[PDB]
């Protein structure tokens, strides 16, 4: 997270950091078994961490489980990344409380404006490289439909939304991929893509898991 601020220890309960040696991606816990994340993830040997404030610090409110299996979605285009939405099963139910929490699936689609959430262990420099190991947060705009095909022509598809800041300083970064974007208590997004971080005309492109929900739904409810 670029130009964000410091969350606090838990405050973001159902943020998961995904390792597999080291912290790769984020993802949202959606129940004491599954959590979201973007396709692009994909990887064997996942641990899932829970709990995490400091992902290089053992705090004592961490929960550490491996997934037992990952499901894609079967549309998923790597190219385009079209579709870049991932389910993690977790080899046992996680135990929930206040600081380890699922975070509901969206009965409506957020519209342009809503004001969103994201957070993870990403990047904080636009220019540099600095990872951090606390949770860092940014409170962000949906931006139009119109306005994130201009200022991506040719690649913004119906699964996907623009939010941020046209004016660049304030965005989502490498590391922060498949974290979650939580409008009004809902999980809205996933951290999909974009170019580069921060910058001008370039906002984050986020996954539109709305379209989604009916495929997560009927995915958990046969794994
Ligand atoms: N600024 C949006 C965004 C989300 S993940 C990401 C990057 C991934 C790899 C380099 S940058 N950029
Ligand atoms: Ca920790």
């Amino acid at each position: 997270i670029v130009g964000g601020y410091t969350c606090g220890a838990n405050t973001v309960p159902y943020q998961v950091s995904l390792n597999s040696g080291y912290h790769f991606c984020g993802g949202s816990l959606i129940n004491s078994q599954w959590v979201v994340s973007a396709a692009h993830c994909y990887k064997s040997g996942i641990q899932v961490r829970l709990g995490e404030d400091n992902i290089n610090v053992v705090e004592g409110n961490e929960q550490f489980i491996s997934a037992s299996k990952s499901i894609v979605h079967p549309s998923y285009n790597s190219n385009t990344l079209n579709n870049d939405i991932m389910l993690i099963k977790l080899k046992s139910a996680a135990s929930l409380n206040s600081r380890v929490a699922s975070i509901s699936l969206p009965t409506s689609c957020a519209s342009a404006g809503t004001q969103c959430l994201i957070s993870g262990w990403g990047n904080t420099k636009s220019s540099g490289t600095s990872y951090p190991d606390v949770l860092k947060c940014l409170k962000a705009p949906i931006l139009s439909d119109s306005s994130c095909k201009s200022a991506y022509p040719g690649q913004i598809t119906s699964n996907m939304f623009c939010a941020g800041y046209l004016e660049g300083g304030k965005d989502s970064c490498q590391g922060d991929s498949g974290g979650p974007v939580v409008c009004s208590g809902k999980l809205q997004g996933i951290v999909s893509w974009g170019s580069g971080c921060a910058q001008k005309n370039k906002p984050g492109v986020y996954t539109k898991v709305c379209n989604y929900v009916s495929w997560i739904k009927q995915t958990i409810a046969s794994n």
